[PDB]
């Protein structure tokens, strides 16, 4: 058996959920070194340990912007590392470089470090944060996934990453338009399992209020590749339609996987 999987075998209706089958604790992060200090959201259930996410700020913003996630994710077994970076400006590879340094903090200085496997890590970010996965990654060889959400990087060769990477477009994002970020960065990938996405009719701003469909495929995402949990690949493999009405506008991927 898969010793990582955590909660009842999964639905549409368990991904699409706001909240999954874990209660939630939070508590502000404290005393953090290399990056801006931020929340934590985990698990109140202490009979295992789960795996972690970071997850990076993006477009002059703060983690605030992105909150919703924090119970979103950890709610589904997850424990979740909301940051905020040194300099709200940081350029991407710094936010990267903050993305490790706060999964460094919470599984060895953490009030929390107890309930993560530290051996299942894995970083997400929007905007520039989502920019900075592309340092995280190749920094961190050893995560299990990176999520990106209408990442931002004038770097578009990520053909060096070897982490599953999924990556959230907006077709109305004029600030990281998928043509000159996203699917550049995507087109790169050629050693690593990947996953595209695009929002129809969603700007910059998307991964800043609740939404279900970015929610359940990075939910799909993390349960496959930091819990193995293969229990989700229905989830992301055909993954969405792409009609005319649906939320969704392009997908791409490599399923099976």
């Amino acid at each position: 058996d898969n010793p990582y999987q955590r909660g009842p075998d999964p639905t549409n209706a368990s991904i699409e959920a706001a909240t999954g089958p874990f209660a939630v604790g939070t508590q502000p992060i404290v005393g953090a070194s290399g990056f801006g200090g931020g929340q934590i959201y985990y698990p109140t259930d202490t009979s295992q340990t789960y795996g972690a996410v970071v997850i990076v700020p993006g477009f002059i913003s703060v983690w605030a912007q992105l909150n919703w996630l924090g119970p979103r994710l950890a709610s589904q077994g997850f424990v979740v590392i909301g940051i905020e970076t040194s300099v709200i400006t940081d350029l991407p590879d710094p936010r990267g470089d903050q993305a490790l340094a706060a999964l460094d903090w919470a599984t060895t200085r953490s009030p929390v470090a107890s309930r993560i496997d530290r051996t299942r890590l894995a970083a997400a970010g929007w905007s520039m944060g989502g920019g900075g996965l592309r340092r995280a990654a190749l920094q961190r060889p050893s995560l299990k996934a990176i999520v990106g959400m209408a990442p931002w990087n004038g770097e578009r060769n990520w053909s060096a990453v070897t982490v599953p990477t999924l990556f959230f477009g907006g077709s109305s994002d004029a600030v990281a338009s998928p043509n000159d970020h996203a699917k550049p960065f995507y087109n790169s990938i050629t050693r690593a399992e990947k996953d595209y996405i695009e929002l129809r009719n969603a700007d910059h701003f998307f991964p800043t209020s609740a939404n279900t469909t970015m929610a359940k495929y990075f939910i799909s995402w993390l349960k496959r590749w930091v819990d193995n949990d293969t229990r989700y690949t229905q989830f992301l493999c055909p993954g969405p339609s792409t009609g005319l009405f649906a939320p969704v506008s392009a997908s791409m991927n490599t399923c099976p996987f």
